[PDB]
């Protein structure tokens, strides 16, 4: 939550705090900006699932819906790659306003389904790093509510660029808005680079084809 | 940053006011771990800095290429309990100028195909009997024949070895005690504590549902 200087080096690329990033244009969001939007975004989640029930599968003699505790957590559903920094950092917010959760991974390019199978009846949360042309993740919620009908489905991402889409899809939450630029740090990669970056960063269109050599 | 560990009225483990019922005591608050992953992004980058392999971003290049954002040092992370530690520890890394690239493995998967000669670092949870990581290790060096394959955890337990395996990076070194919190857990519980503690003996048959 340490405040962010944004600057240009001698030669003109951007930095931030003296680190100079040369594969960037401009920046979206330094790390105070982006912390400081996952922790009311925390609270946001926090706020709209605390007093939630769904079916109990911790006990199953109980009929009952059962509140979200430790037996019942709340179902976080994180798309790989870019957003297992996201969903790191997320998680632990998502503790220091004590909501009980649990994730699983699932690996998606349009291919590496989830473990769990007690989605039935459950409160599910989907955490994707970015929504550009809405595709990936409408795809994945009619895939998710076909195969396991969960008591509720909901998306948070961190960054969305609405000015990308092309099909219906409205993220119920969104912790930042990014300009229809292709953005990098923080998760979001050129063939894997970039990605432990702590900002989110414009990239430079001549760093677009950087490396296309097979990792 | 430094975390206040102490008891409420029921004698119940509390960090930062926070009580944590489960936990028998805490093995490290955030703050200790945190400091710890510093000192060794920093042992880790001085390690691989001048360390030099092979050029696949030019393969016309036949002399070996140093450690860029064009020949990245090769971290294979392991679902799914090394994936917070991972995030942060790619991030203090970035920190001390180490260019890297990570993929995952979920064992209990790689999509990456060129780790020949490349320098392979492996970042994993904990090293208890050292079987999971003597057997992925193995796997690697012959399906992969990598320059260097080194492996860093975030918890070691040297007193459960039980086969030839010695991680070459160790961030904290703990007992031979059962640990929830940060990546850590039981069926998933607890996973997203900011802090690793001792689990409580009767916890660890809590949550006996599949998920
Ligand atoms: N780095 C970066 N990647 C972007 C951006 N916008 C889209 N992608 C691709 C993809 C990210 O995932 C990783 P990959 O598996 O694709 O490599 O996300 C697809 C959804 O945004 P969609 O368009 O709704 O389907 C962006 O600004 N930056
Ligand atoms: N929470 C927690 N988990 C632990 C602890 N000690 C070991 N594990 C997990 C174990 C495999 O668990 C399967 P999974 O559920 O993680 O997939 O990994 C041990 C290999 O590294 P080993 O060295 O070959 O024995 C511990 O103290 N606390």
């Amino acid at each position: 939550l340490k405040p962010n200087v944004v600057g240009r080096d001698a030669d003109g690329n951007v930095t931030v705090d003296g680190r100079s990033y040369p594969m960037a244009e401009s920046v979206v969001a330094t790390e105070s900006t982006i912390h400081r939007s996952m922790k009311e975004m925390a609270q946001t989640l926090a706020n709209a699932y605390k007093t939630l029930k769904h079916r109990d599968t911790h006990n199953k003699g109980n009929s009952a819906l059962a509140p979200i505790t430790d037996e019942n957590p709340l179902i976080i559903i994180s798309v790989l790659k870019g957003s297992y920094i996201f969903t790191a950092d997320m998680v632990r917010y998502l503790g220091d306003c004590g909501l009980p959760n649990v994730v699983d991974f699932i690996r998606i390019t349009s291919l590496d389904n989830l473990r769990f199978t007690e989605l039935t009846g459950k409160h599910v949360l989907i955490m994707e790093d970015i929504a550009d042309t809405g595709r990936t993740m409408k795809l994945l919620v009619e895939k998710i509510r076909r195969e396991y009908r969960p008591a509720s489905l909901k998306v948070c991402v961190l960054v969305d660029k609405p000015g990308g889409r092309v099909v219906d899809f409205k993220p119920e939450f969104v912790c930042l808005t990014a300009p229809t630029r292709y953005v990098v740090g923080y998760g979001f990669e050129v063939n894997d680079r970039y990605r432990n970056y702590r900002h989110v960063f414009v990239l430079k269109p001549e760093y677009a084809k950087r490396y296309p050599s097979k990792l």
